[PDB]
């Protein structure tokens, strides 16, 4: 059985390896997931949390336990799940990486700015830990990019992606229905060999999400 630790239970992390965290935090109710990577120069978070007072607690908590620094977070699209503690990282002088289409679409709706560093396909490296970051095209929303730990084959689907849980698309005001299947395939053909999938929303699972999103995209 996979560690988890909570905070009041609002934030819970769940160990997936030695060095990758879930990050799962309740907002509105709606849970959301992100990743805590524990490498060798800091901690790198991929997305932040709901609000600024769930991503300081979230900062917090990973801070005392794996006793370093959170040096950077990975911004995988503009809604309020991902980059509503951007405010929080920008004072903390905590570099908020993104996609320069997120960033404007982040302007766009009032909350400050993460970096717009991000291309098509993006690889960072933090202490030991390589990081991918990946834009396969429109889907849940029109910037939503994918993470990928190539030394595990564990992909972040991020909203892109649904759980099975997921029994519909969810709120697609932002969403482009007919590109986004294509978006997944992209996935799909990038990583052929996937071991595990962590969606936006929901539990942990496999290639299975992919085909699950597929499915309800019909
Ligand atoms: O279904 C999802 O993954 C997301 S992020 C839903 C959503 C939207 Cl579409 C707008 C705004 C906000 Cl706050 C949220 Cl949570
Ligand atoms: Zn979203
Ligand atoms: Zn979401």
């Amino acid at each position: 059985e996979k560690t988890v630790i909570k905070n009041t239970g609002t934030i819970s992390i769940s160990q997936l390896n030695k060095n990758v965290w879930v990050h799962t935090e309740l907002g509105s109710a709606v849970p959301s997931n992100g990743l805590v990577l524990n490498t060798s120069k800091g901690l790198v978070l991929v997305d932040s949390s709901w609000d600024d007072k769930l991503t300081k607690e979230l900062i917090e908590m990973v801070e005392k336990k794996f006793q370093k620094r959170v040096t950077d977070v990975i911004i995988t699209h503009a809604h309020a799940d991902r980059i509503g503690g951007i405010k929080t990282l920008k004072e903390r002088g905590i570099k908020a990486h993104s996609t320069a289409l997120t960033a404007e679409l982040a302007k766009k709706n009032g909350y400050e700015e993460p970096l717009g560093d991000l291309q098509t396909v993006t690889n960072l490296k933090f202490g030991n830990m390589k990081v991918e970051t990946f834009y396969p095209g429109k889907g849940h929303t029109e910037d939503n990019i994918v993470v990928w730990l190539p030394q595990y084959n564990i992909l972040v689907g991020g909203c892109l992606v649904k759980s099975t849980s997921a029994k519909d698309l969810g709120n697609v005001a932002d969403a482009y229905v007919n590109e986004w299947s294509t978006s997944i395939e992209n996935v799909l053909k990038r990583y052929r060999n996937i071991n595990a999938v962590v969606p936006g929303h929901g539990e942990v699972g496999d290639k299975g999400l992919l085909l699950h999103t597929l499915d309800l995209l019909k």
